[PDB]
This record gives structure tokens, sequence and C-alpha cells, in this order.
DNA sequence: CGTCAACAACACA
DNA sequence: CGTCAACAACACA
């Protein structure tokens, strides 16, 4: 996402407010302290790790139990 | 442990009967089917693995939960 | 390359 | 080599 007000004033981090249905178009940026800045226009993954971690747990746990 | 009767007849595997207090001296060998053969004279470890396995479980589990 | 033996996991009681 | 920043774990509510 992008806007001119983001480069034109003081900001490093920003909180993004959105509607899941509208993520493809318009979001609204807020400062870390809650002040509205402007809106910005738009110009299984980690579960594999979770599962692999689960197996590497269970096998090691049974092996430690015996 | 050792005995002459062990090399002098048919055996591959043997069940050892013992008294924890007498392990340093005399044990009694039995066949896999329970027949007494003779006695034999005597001529933290895995917990480190268990603990390491425990840590590698817990860290991965919290990481999968978040 | 083929077969066998053991270890590990899953299912069952 | 020194300092800083972030991530992860443990303890607390």
């Amino acid at each position: 996402y992008y806007n001119l007000a983001l480069m034109l004033a003081g900001v490093k981090k920003v909180v993004v407010r959105f509607d899941p249905q509208q993520l493809h178009s318009t979001v609204y940026c807020y400062t870390l302290d809650g002040r509205f800045i402007c809106e910005a226009e738009c110009l299984r993954e980690y579960r594999r790790r979770q599962k692999q971690l689960k197996s590497a747990t269970k096998a090691a746990i049974k092996a430690q139990k015996q």
C-alpha cells in the first residue's frame, strides 16, 4: 500500500485498519498513538513448520519415555 | 560374564537372572524357553538425550502455538 | 539389486 | 570489540 502523506511527514511504523473484503483496494493508516493519518491504496505456509515441529516433538517424547 | 557351558552347547541368546547386590560376582543363565543352563562369573547417560528431546519439544510446541 | 531383520509408530484392549 | 535491539523463555496474574 501507498500514500504521499506517509513520506511527507514523520513516520516509521504505522497501524493499518482494514476490512478483509476491502484489502485489495483501500486501507486506513494510523499512528502508533492512534491518530488517523490518511488512507492508502493498494498499488500451508507456517503450518508446515507447526506440523514438522509436532512430529519432532512426539517421536522424541516417546523415545524419552522409553 | 563367562562360562564354558555357553560355548560348549547350542546358544545364541540367553536370559540373565541376577541379584543387584551380586552382579559383581555370580549370575545365572537361562535359555529363551526357560531352561536353566549354568551360572556365570564376572571376569546422566540416556537422560541427557531425554532432556534435550524435552527442550526441542517444548520450544517447537510454543513456536507452533504462536 | 534383492531380501531380511530390526526399530518405530499406530492401533487395539 | 562494544552496544543495542529484538526474540524467546520464564514468571506472574
